[PDB]
């Protein structure tokens, strides 16, 4: 119809020309050495306030409704599925990442143990969890935490040499980026537990066990991975 | 003091205070005010490290000021150099606030809540940036919180069901300080075996009292943003 033709303009002028504008070529949508703002992120997908919300809230009230966090299509106006997708995503993403209207998380992280590893650092954003044989605790973190230098950064000590670099990760985006790195499964009997598994280049294991307040935590930020924010909203 | 203690406060102002200043003077918390400061404009003054203030201490201070954890210690004591005291509580006074409540780099915490009794309360309505706590007299539960939370309308209020009477508002206090304003109202004190825990009570227009325990994250949670209620940025950083 006519509306919906109208609609789908208003949807590039309005949000997804300045998106395209913001984040071509930055990470995590593209895996490249340029970072995507943070702020100007929260200022498209926060939940209540974004520039995506504000677009669904004044043009698609009556034929899209939230469902908590989801967004819920109202049971010539038949909706582009790549557009319910999208905005599905970064509602998930805005839930677990942007809830103060800013860029924001808390998570924990618990060490493991593995064959031939003597000591394990891993830092984010100046937040240091060294293990080496302590009673095994879940250590609190935030992201992005405020820092001149952030960055993430993961080290270890073997039985065949000292303290070596297994990867450092400058930049705001650091821990998603050592995040990406890692091998990911579900925890076995751990209520919102991932264990976390990075293969260091002496091919020893670098464990850990996370732990989030809600949803996927910051592995939740890896959705934006090749995301594509779509140029039609109805088909 | 001698003229290099003269300059620098001079730069203290031109680079710090004049903009912290224009910005929040006549505003909440600063001030009892209608008008808001902007939560935003304060992190970019305060935060830990990124802040305007911690950039002009690194700057300009690194041989005769450190920290130790959060807190900003003189080293400093070269000689006839001497900082100013007021200005040493200011700076400490925000570092404590910035890591509280400024973790991230933006104004953002979490807390929890758990309703009280009091005789003649049938119930209370608690509500923080659109998250609303009802509470009937049941088995009391927590309930987390985050402030600020992203809203169209934030603010908060508090309202309760009396024997005497239906609903009634005990206050509706709109803007981004909205939960600080109300927590500025209630009666606080240390709950009695609950761990970084307050008792707060409201004692509500006909006398009865609006109970909740608050338990927080890190120090004094909210809470911690009062230390901002008649605070003055000092205009001098030596004597
Ligand atoms: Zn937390
Ligand atoms: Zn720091
Ligand atoms: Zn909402
Ligand atoms: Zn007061």
């Amino acid at each position: 119809t006519p509306a919906a033709e109208s609609l789908n303009a208003r949807w590039r002028t309005a949000v997804v020309d300045g998106w395209n504008n913001a984040f071509s070529g930055r990470y995590p949508f593209k895996n490249v050495s340029s970072d995507a703002s943070l702020p100007l992120l929260a200022k498209y997908l926060n939940t209540d306030t974004g520039r995506i919300a504000r677009f669904l809230q004044n043009n698609l009230s009556g034929v899209l409704h939230r469902e908590g966090s989801r967004w819920v299509p109202d049971t010539g106006l038949t909706f582009n599925p790549a557009f319910l997708k999208a905005i599905n995503t970064l509602s998930e993403i805005a839930d677990v990442a942007f809830t103060t209207g800013n860029a924001g998380l808390h998570f924990e992280l618990r060490p493991g143990t593995a064959a031939g590893v003597m000591q394990t650092t891993l830092i984010t954003d100046n937040q240091k969890l060294i293990y080496v044989n302590q009673m095994p605790v879940w250590k609190r973190f935030t992201w992005p935490a405020d820092t001149e230098a952030p960055g993430a950064s993961l080290s270890w000590v073997s039985t065949q040499a000292g303290t070596r670099q297994y990867a450092d990760l400058p930049g705001s985006w650091g821990l998603i980026r050592l995040l990406e790195m890692a091998r990911r499964k579900a925890a076995p009997g751990v209520a919102s537990g991932w264990s976390l598994s990075w293969q260091a280049q002496d091919g020893r294991m670098l464990n850990y066990t996370l732990r989030t307040e809600a949803g996927e935590g910051p592995l939740v930020l890896l959705k934006l991975r090749n995301f594509v924010l779509p140029e039609t909203v109805f088909e």
